[PDB]
């Protein structure tokens, strides 16, 4: 059901791409179907992001080798300090690179999370109630781009909910 509404509901693009974020590292999609509906949600969240400018390159949904390639190149050509982790996004306009998060929970509480597991990473961070935030309240996106994103988690929401799936999915982050 969760899986179903996964291949539904979500671009094949962007299934294809959870699925291996998932069976490279030995996660099984069929049973960790609350995992693999997130990744799908951080990924459709990342690439719509990614469109609304070419201001920002995407780095989430490619495989170790090419993030690095992408991250070492921008650090060449920039002079920003290399991040310790890979995050999600760089923005060629503010010239920073830029933390994504989705959370099923308060965003403050996700915020600190993210926060603490790192530096001059810019945070930005969605929930499925149209609640958001961000390092020094920046936002970086006009507010039109901001409500798609926020439709689009509260649509998923819904329809999760429509099937009965949106407890499950609620209660399973950390
Ligand atoms: O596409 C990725 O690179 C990706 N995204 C995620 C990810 C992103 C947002 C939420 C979650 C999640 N939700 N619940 N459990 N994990 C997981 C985890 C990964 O391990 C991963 O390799
Ligand atoms: O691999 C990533 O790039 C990644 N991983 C995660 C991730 C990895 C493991 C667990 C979780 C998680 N658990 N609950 N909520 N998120 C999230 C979140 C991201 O936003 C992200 O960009
Ligand atoms: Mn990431
Ligand atoms: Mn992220």
């Amino acid at each position: 059901a969760m899986e179903d509404f996964v291949r539904q509901c979500f671009n094949p693009m962007i299934v294809e791409l959870a699925e291996k974020a998932m069976k490279e590292y030995g996660e099984d999609p069929k049973i960790e179907t609350n995992k693999f509906a997130a990744i799908c949600t951080h990924l459709e969240v990342c690439f719509m992001y990614s469109d609304f400018g070419h201001r920002f390159e995407i780095i989430e949904g490619r495989d170790r080798i090419m993030a690095w390639t992408v991250v070492n190149s921008i650090c060449n050509t920039t002079g920003v300090e290399k991040p310790k982790f890979l995050p999600d996004l760089y923005d060629y306009k503010e010239n920073r690179f830029i933390e994504i998060g989705v959370t099923r929970r308060e965003v403050h509480i996700y915020y600190l999370e993210k926060a603490n597991k790192i530096e001059k990473t810019h945070i930005h961070i969605f929930s499925f109630t149209g609640e958001e935030m961000a390092t020094k309240a920046d936002y970086t996106l006009d507010e039109e781009s901001r409500a798609r994103i926020k439709t689009r988690l509260f649509t998923i929401r819904q329809e999760m909910a429509s099937r009965s799936l949106w407890d499950s999915f609620r209660q399973s982050e950390r």
